[PDB]
């Protein structure tokens, strides 16, 4: 209802010359900044200060009002009446509303709480909708959400303090942020259905990125020792508590180093991240209770460590037929197999931050053969607070082979055909990593993948 | 030809029991860091370097070799028989071509230039594709580019030590970056033909964003005092020579400030990565000259610069029938027309680093109408270089102006109602501005546009 109330004290501000929505006001400090320097007598700083009024509480010739600047911080107003103005006091008690912009000069003094007492007062902008909520409501106008929850200011924070946390780190390694294209004529570096859209200068169809990894890759045949790039992928698919069609990823190659190197990395790259955005490697969650992932984390080998816990050996070797039949006695082909039991398994068993290499050459066509073990590739993957975080590969350099592992994946015939030159142009051993930021922070907090991000749907 | 003979090169590798593409050769230096240690002797510093072999000169009993490392630096190798091996002195000789990544340790020495000389060498790749260029495949093999060319070496780093500049000079002055959707329902904040790609989890159609702007401008109502964002946009348009479909863009927001503040920031900003990235604001250029971008910069208003170039008075009265006459006896609608008029005559003109202010109503719907003259808008465009670099504004935060804005719009009927929910929440005043990564480089550089971006088609 009040929307009609409010839209017609606005243009009543218009014709009566008072601007509702002025171009600019002269703040001379952030709430935050007089809290900061002000640690029931009076003080002749003055200021000039701007907030929304989340609080009103008018009373004859003296109005108390609370201001919330942006991030939260709080200052009290009182307007007067003996200070500056008795159509001040009115105009103030008839033209304020909540949920309203006000910019307030004047003294900075300490109350029965410190306030602000006003010489000059403006409105700053007009609200045609006061502060009122269901989760996917908040998510629908997270700009609400940040005036009213704290949390949702705290996490918004939190995703940025991590970000840079993670720019921080990548950077003193001296790793080299680099820009790839999300239009591609052909999506690569990862396993999911693209986006398709058109374009009118080529009347080609184009796909947004899957994933970086191919022109990574063609960077580092270029001569980049260290690169790395956070930014957003696109993958067609369903939505789930820990899968969205749009995410932001990181991913990280290194020259001269495996993924051993890179998981001892990926490691203290993460505690780092722990200890800039959030303070503590002792992670508080939800239910009260705490997650560390202080110290060092355990590697187990992913055939390994599903023999034990099938109660029989589990190979390369063992066949689908074999597998598909352990398969049914709980509830395509080998590798998908092999990964599918023991995630069923082994997987979610896992509490402590732990790493599982060694993995089904089927199922990982970019990642190199294993040095010594027949039948596996060099990856990794790290499962923290039981979510699958991130990935490293010894990245298979082999044009041949690679040719060879794409050819096979289209049986089930365009490849890539370029990023195939690129590496018979000589890629020199690298070990790669994924990772992405909405589980990164899911498992850190507790936070769900629709609280992690801005603006989701 | 050659093609063949390296990749028999290679299965006369494997089968002998070598291996080519080696998962991990322990490199203690890079190049660099032997050279930035060693300013006809020997010494007993013992190195593994590895190198890209792009000379070879094989000599009996002694093979002279030089070896680049990624980013360019390099070091000789020399490769002999007494030193370990006369296998090895042949198998050097016999399966080491060039452009072939080579792992060697040994001592470091001073000769007749600095090489080093073997107990170990073994090969990390091998490469299946000679080292040769048209700039228009350059540009479809950026890798080969990155590796025979050095100026693509430098310009990838530039590209990236302006990036970070840019970063650091926002952080600096307490800006936030934030991450907005690519993906949106309806894309705005910008005028050109959106990119549009069908969703499978929803079935309904989803557009990339052009630009950033109206989630940037809810992150404001949000609380943000000081956000921006550095990330690609998509304008489903035609490519020139300042124009590409998908390029990288910076966007800026500031609270209690106007176009005039944004573009003391804007110079700032723009000469402090002038600083970091290149180390002078003196900018020398392909023709040899220099173009100063140091000290203050000129404004001018559009209207009167285009009354003294037109020897009349033009102004938001002028009328179409006048514009389209003046238009004609040089060779729809207002603003079309001024900007037009104006950078047919003044725009061409400019050489020294400009701001122009002061725009027409019709063409600046997001932009607050100016605070004491009427019929014109708050917005700045600063042409540096003779190249429109970037835009600022005070920024609308009117919702019901705001609205009628758009309506008007779309009559040449859905607008975006969510946009205009978040403005009548309240957006504080703020000024914001906007400028293009590829064209701040050819600014500085008068590199095109398709040398500045890694990988472009
Ligand atoms: C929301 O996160 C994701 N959404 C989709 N739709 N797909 C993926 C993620 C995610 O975090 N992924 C990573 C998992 C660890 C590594 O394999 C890197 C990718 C895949
Ligand atoms: C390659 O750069 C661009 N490509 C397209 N297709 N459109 C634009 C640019 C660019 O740099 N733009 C900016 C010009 C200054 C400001 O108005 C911000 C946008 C628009
Ligand atoms: N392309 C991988 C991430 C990089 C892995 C290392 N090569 C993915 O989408 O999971
Ligand atoms: N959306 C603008 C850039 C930001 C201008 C300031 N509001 C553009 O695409 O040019």
């Amino acid at each position: 209802e009040q929307f009609r109330i409010r839209r017609d004290k606005r243009a009543r501000l218009l014709a009566q010359g008072r601007d509702p929505y002025p171009v600019a006001v002269p703040r001379t400090h952030t709430l935050a900044e007089v809290r900061a320097a002000h640690p029931d007598t009076a003080t002749e700083d003055i200021v000039g200060v701007a907030g929304r009024v989340i609080f009103a509480r008018n009373s004859g010739k003296l109005c108390f009002a609370t201001l919330q600047d942006g991030d939260g911080t709080q200052l009290q107003v009182m307007i007067s009446l003996d200070k500056v103005g008795q159509a001040a006091l009115d105009a103030w008690k008839a033209d304020v509303d909540l949920g309203d912009i006000v910019y307030v000069h004047g003294a900075v003094i300490s109350s029965r709480e410190l306030s602000v007492l006003a010489d000059c007062w403006r409105i700053a902008a007009k609200s045609l909708r006061p502060l009122p909520m269901s989760e996917e409501s908040r998510v629908r106008q997270r700009y609400v959400d940040l005036i009213v929850r704290p949390e949702a200011r705290a996490v918004a924070r939190l995703r940025i303090a991590v970000v840079r946390a993670i720019r921080t780190a990548l950077q003193r390694r001296g790793f080299l942020e680099v820009e790839t294209p999300v239009l591609q004529t052909l999506a690569g570096g990862a396993a999911a259905r693209p986006f398709a859209t058109h374009s009118n200068a080529l009347d080609i169809d184009l796909y947004l990125r899957i994933a970086p990894e191919l022109f990574l890759k063609r960077c580092i045949v270029g001569g980049f020792d260290k690169v790395f790039e956070l930014n957003r992928v696109f993958r067609n698919e369903g939505a789930d508590s820990t899968h969205s069609p749009e995410f932001s990823m990181l991913e990280t190659y290194q020259t001269y180093g495996t993924y051993d190197d890179s998981a001892v990395v990926t490691r203290e790259l993460i505690q780092e991240v722990a200890d800039e955005a959030i303070g503590t490697r002792q992670l508080p969650l939800p239910d009260g209770s705490v997650y560390d992932i202080d110290g060092e984390w355990a590697t187990i080998q992913m055939y390994p460590s599903l023999s034990v816990a099938l109660g029989e050996e589990i190979t390369p070797q063992t066949t689908v037929d074999r597998l598909r039949g352990i398969a049914d006695s709980l509830g395509f082909g080998h590798g998908k197999l092999i990964e599918e039991l023991w995630e069923r398994t082994v997987g979610k068993s896992l509490s402590a931050p732990t790493f599982v290499k060694d993995f089904p050459v089927q199922t990982t066509p970019l990642t190199r053969q294993h040095r010594s073990i027949p039948g596996v590739t060099e990856k990794w993957d790290l499962y923290l607070r039981g979510i699958e975080l991130a990935t490293g590969y010894s990245e298979l350099s082999d044009p041949v082979v690679q040719r060879e592992r794409f050819a096979d994946q289209a049986r089930a015939m365009v490849l890539d055909e370029d990023f195939l030159a690129a590496l018979e142009y000589g890629m020199p051993p690298c070990t790669g990593t994924g990772m992405g930021i909405d589980r990164l922070l899911m498992s850190l907090t507790g936070l769900s993948i629709r609280e992690t991000v801005l603006f989701p749907i």
